[PDB]
Formats: C-alpha cells, structure tokens, sequence
C-alpha cells in the first residue's frame, strides 16, 4: 500500500505502508525521510487526530489516502 | 494550555487549548462538547468579539483565561 | 438591524444593533463611535428616555428606528 | 554460530549458523524446523529488515545475537 502526507506548508510526501501498521510506524517511517523527531509529529485523518497503539485498518485508512501532518512540540 | 468559557447562564466549560489555536478552532471543539454550530457562537474576551481567523495568542489569551460565549442566530 | 440616532445639532449617526441589545449597550457603541460617556447620553424614543436595563424590542424599536440622544451632565 | 529468532508472539526458535550464511540461507533453516516459506519470512536486526542477498557477518551478527521474525504475505 502507498499513501500520503500533506503539511501545513503544501508540500507532500509518499510512504509505503501496510493495512496492519500502526500509527507508531508511520511517523517513524516520517522519522527515516525527514528526520522529524515521532514525538513532534501529528498525524490527522477525516478530522481525528490518530492514536500511535491503533493501526492504519482501525481508521479505514486504505490505499490512495491523504493524511495531514502538523508538527507541534 | 487551557482556558475556560462562560455563558449567559452561568455555566463554565474547560476547553484544552494551545496558543496557537485559532478562534474557529476553538468554537470547534465547543461544536464537540456542546454541539453548538459554530457560526452560533460568540466569543468575548477583554471586551472585543473575536474573529475566526486571528488566534488565541493573537487576543494575547494566556493560560487562566475565561472567555464569553454569547449564543445568537 | 440598523438603527439611527439624532442629536439636537442635527447629525445622524448609523448604529447595527439588534432587537436583543439592551439601551445600555446601545449608548456602549455610541461611546466606541464618538466617545461620549453613556451616563451622559439620554436617548428618546416616541415620547420616552430610554432605560439602560430594557431593551429595543422592548421599546417596539424595529429595524430603520430614529432615536433622539441628548447629552446632558 | 548459534542465534536465535524471536515472533510476535513470544516464542524462541534456535538456529545453528555461520557468519558467512547468507540471510536467505537463513529463513530457509527456518523453513526446515517450522515449515514458513521463506517469501512469508521478514527477519529484522539493529533497526533493518535483512536482505536475501546480504550476510550474517555483513550486518554484524555474532555469536548469541537475537533477530526479529514477522510473518506478512
């Protein structure tokens, strides 16, 4: 499965992921392309901000899905 | 951060909220709370309605803050 | 709403209210507008000086109203 | 060499090896004690997913060190 990331600042950014990966591998995959520290990272999808224990299934994220990333601290 | 909100009938609610929060944002989670559409909200602080597109930092809205929540048509 | 004020030198002033607002909020915008104390404003309307608590529905005051605002001290 | 493989579920399996075992000579002792085709095997070490054609010595596996088994298809 691919899906994407779009950022406060319009830019996008593809990852390759799996129906089973939970929200933790997602950022931490963010963590391998960008550097981005998973503890700033937040990650929105159909307006819930996503929970690192559940998975990409437990939020009906399948292929062809934009997230949103909005970095904090 | 948080902050509180009061109404015309004497009822306060605590809202989490960061500096960085919009106005829209913040009648937003009022919508989650309370389920008042937001374009039914009013919010007062220091005399002055607030405005959707400015932030809580904006208004210099710090921790400890009570807002007024006047509710129109 | 929109309601228009007369003073006893005969300008005009444009006020947006509504039927809910209170006489004391009435003068509060006249005294954003043109910096008159409240409690020097009277406010006349068909034979009567307004009172601070009531409001203009109260007063069956209706969208293109003319008060009268006499200033005193 | 022995090593060893740990699962998802909790459970150890022992493997004799050499340092110059390749990584799908790896899973396919896997293959013989357990029976999973090798195709159904991801063996994971330091952070990395090993790679088929690569080697125990070349990802600085040694005597006593635990690998990583998922199972995806």
């Amino acid at each position: 499965m691919q899906i994407f990331v779009k950022t406060l600042t319009g830019k996008t950014i593809t990852l390759e992921v799996e129906p089973s990966d939970t929200i933790e591998n997602v950022k931490a995959k963010i963590q391998d392309k960008e550097g981005i520290p998973p503890d700033q990272q937040r990650l929105i999808f159909a307006g819930k901000q996503l929970e690192d224990g559940r998975t990409l299934s437990d939020y009906n994220i399948q292929k062809e899905s934009t997230l949103h990333l909005v970095l904090r601290l």
